């Protein structure tokens, strides 16, 4: 199988390399990852200036590459220049730090995984859900694991997963659907040398979802979150009642 | 766009001109075709003599050339010699008459679609389904139509699309699975002034399928039949059981 590794923390980033060595064991394995930090760049791609890419070493088993652009972008530019249009799979991570919530509108990891959907390639957004300390290793054995036990065929069309796996102990997989963990964010002001007030974004976690089956209750649980998302963001319920009230 | 368009009908054919001339609306166009008849030459190749070029005007925005060779030379010296090897699309065709069921692999046509495939480059074939009135400019419409509406990350890789526009009026399209017509072949003999017989080759189609979803049946129904199909042609079923008996 012909794997595409990607993340949103660069090519250097443990949580990449990990994941690509464990994975060429056994696959084609290639890795085309940003050349810097691209955390919280969320869907974002390159469309007003050119895209670079520059081939990097990472390990003598899987063909490695580094790009000027966004996680989405190293997906366009491995699928159409690095892969000659062959990609039998695409995992993004393993990020170190969880995705869950709302949280994965603003994420690089699974933007990379989402642009993967769009073109209706298997994809795989996977993050170790503990940012303190991640497991890279443990994830990417789960990884390794659950491609064996899973049959793609039940994946709709553009249509990914969002994986979360605990940092302690896996006691299991869960499929959930995405909760509506947010964050109460505000901003710490300071003044810099020159006079000039600047500031710095904070924020503390919102968890307040009813629902039993969401992605942070299952990790929560020591339960790896499995969740299918897809690229539509239609508020069926809300429009229905539109319509029925106007037109 | 670059795209590249052949046929096996010759540079001269009306097929290839109205074709080109629409997709050079938007598009970068490049035709690479055979001098002379090339219909029913299957899937040959120039190897054991060289083959020449010349270049030829069809349209002042499109860059065109003949060659002594197949609609598979063609495209291998398109993509080599006259597009440095940047092709994003191949479109051979289009042929006066119909390429459904067996007869695909004496195609010319699709032959030169199929060397796109080949070389992992998207590629497609289209044809007018009726040899007596064909419609060349409803065919080639047909597809500048269609091209804004399919997603060729859909189109796998080594795959290529054969179509069969019927003429006249089109009710739909169709994504089809190839179908078992084919002829049953027989001569005509007769004797040449010098005494010695010839053989004329004659006969008569054969329409057996019992799928509702195949080419043919699609096409007469006022369809235009879209079959993706690959240079892989194993028989699977046949495999798996030889190697059930013989464990
Ligand atoms: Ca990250
Ligand atoms: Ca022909």
């Amino acid at each position: 199988m012909r794997i595409l590794v990607t993340n949103d923390d660069g090519i250097q980033s443990k949580g990449i390399i990990v994941l690509a060595e464990l994975l060429s064991e056994e696959h084609e394995v290639f890795v085309v990852a940003p050349d810097k930090e691209r955390s919280a760049t969320g869907h974002s791609i390159t469309i007003h200036v050119p895209l670079w890419m520059k081939k990097v070493f990472i390990s003598e088993r899987v063909v490695a590459y580094s790009t000027t652009g966004t996680p989405a972008d190293c997906v366009k530019l491995a699928y159409n220049v690095v892969m000659d249009k062959r990609v039998d799979l695409i995992v993004s991570g393993v990020n170190r730090g969880p995705n869950m919530g709302m949280d994965i509108l603003h994420s690089g990891t699974v933007s990379g995984a989402m642009e993967g959907a769009m073109m209706n390639i298997p994809s795989i957004a996977i993050s170790s859900a503990n940012y303190e300390s991640p497991d890279f290793e443990g994830a990417a054995r789960f990884l390794i694991d659950f491609l064996k036990e899973f049959d793609f065929s039940l994946l709709d069309p553009f249509t990914m997963l969002n994986i979360n796996v605990p940092a302690g102990e896996i006691k299991g997989w869960r499929f959930t659907r995405q909760s509506r963990r947010r964050w109460n964010d505000y901003f710490e002001e300071r003044v810099s040398p020159f006079g000039e007030k600047y500031y710095w974004m904070m924020g503390e976690v919102i968890e307040d979802d009813d629902r039993d089956d969401v992605d942070y209750k299952a990790v929560r649980e020591g339960y790896v979150s499995i969740t299918p998302i897809h690229p539509f963001l239609t508020n069926e319920q809300c429009l229905k009642k539109l319509r029925e009230v106007y037109d």
